[PDB]
């Protein structure tokens, strides 16, 4: 078997190999690179997603959200608070002031123990979940607005046809604001491309052991797992590598910076923070070794998690017991 301790893989795809999308993520995972949860890939040197950020500063962020914690420093949960709205220009300057900047520092493993130690004493502001797209339509390869849709892998795999559809979202970030542990929505890879800023860093469990992190879960939010069984498709629980450790939870951690891509896997929960001022653009997407998690996928039974007007095709298809029961 490829890669059995599952480490996380880097991959440096020549211009000729960064034609064919889907058959790249195939031979990735012949290298054994989905074990990990996660996977970088730096593109070609000749490869660009955009001439210039000029003018990114006239995006508005309609609903910011303030980003408040409450526990201790290795264990805590963040609830939300939606704050007016603010163009990214606005927001940039924000995230460069005294109050919210990134602190003096020697390295990255000194700005990872500050996070760890100081995060849950701040609420910094998050521009989470922003349809649109920064790839120029002129970009042809690995652009995320151009992928093929999930309602389409699913009728070439299965025969099904359904509605819905499927677009990128972008994430504007400053120093600690924080992605919570979680998997994507029905078991769904994900794709991140950094476009502009500061890093972005990444914690992961393997797939095959996904079970011993939900079991930790369980007992350090004990009051969470009685009111849903699925609780962490709520997006709102944080576990340091130090508890993780001390719990012997297997798991990896990489840094992200501007221009690289990372490619999430099924079923692989990962959480993170960011370093600085910064914009991602991220999808999900399918491909046929997907179908069988997202059959399996868990779900929230309590109400708080959304799920869009596209998953609800998915569950009707892939989960018809768990759709009739919701009726
Ligand atoms: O912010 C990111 O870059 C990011 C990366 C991967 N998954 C995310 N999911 C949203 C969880 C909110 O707590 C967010
Ligand atoms: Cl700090
Ligand atoms: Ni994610
Ligand atoms: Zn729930």
């Amino acid at each position: 078997a490829q890669n059995p301790n599952c480490n996380i893989m880097i991959f440096h795809p020549t211009k000729e190999e960064f034609n064919d999308f889907d058959k790249y993520i195939a031979y990735m995972e012949s290298q054994g690179a989905h074990r990990a949860g996660l996977a970088k890939i730096i593109p070609p040197k000749e490869w660009k997603a955009r001439e210039t950020y000029d003018n990114i500063s006239e995006i508005l962020i309609a609903t910011p959200l303030q980003q408040v914690a409450s526990g201790r420093a290795g264990v805590f949960t963040q609830y939300h608070k939606k704050k007016k709205a603010m163009t990214v220009g606005e927001y940039r300057h924000l995230a460069n002031s005294k109050k919210y900047q990134t602190p003096p520092h020697q390295n990255f493993e000194d700005l990872e123990r500050k996070y760890w130690k100081n995060r849950i004493y701040n609420s910094p502001i998050y521009g989470a979940d922003i349809s649109g797209s920064l790839f120029d339509e002129n970009t042809k390869q690995w652009n995320l607005g151009h992928l093929g849709t999930i309602q389409d892998l699913l009728e070439k795999e299965c025969g099904v046809v359904i509605e819905g559809v499927n677009t990128p979202y972008l994430y504007f970030g400053m120093w600690k604001t924080t992605f919570a542990w979680h998997t994507e929505d029905m078991d769904l890879y994900s794709i991140n491309y950094l476009h502009l800023g500061e890093p972005k860093t990444w914690y992961v469990v393997p797939p095959e052991h996904g079970q011993r992190l939900e079991r930790l879960a369980r007992e350090l939010f004990p009051g969470s797992s009685r009111g849903c069984g699925a609780f962490l498709r709520h997006k709102v629980a944080l576990i340091s590598p130090t508890v993780l450790k001390e719990n012997g939870i297997p798991f990896n951690r990489i840094t992200q910076e501007a221009g690289e891509f990372m490619v999430t896997f099924p079923y692989g929960y990962h959480a993170g923070f960011n370093h600085g001022f910064n914009c991602a653009e991220a999808i999900n997407f399918a491909t046929p070794r997907w179908i069988d998690y997202g059959k399996m996928a868990s779900q929230c039974s309590c109400g708080e998690a959304r799920v869009t007007f596209s998953m609800d095709a998915f569950v009707r298809i892939l989960q018809p017991e768990r759709y009739d029961l919701w009726k």
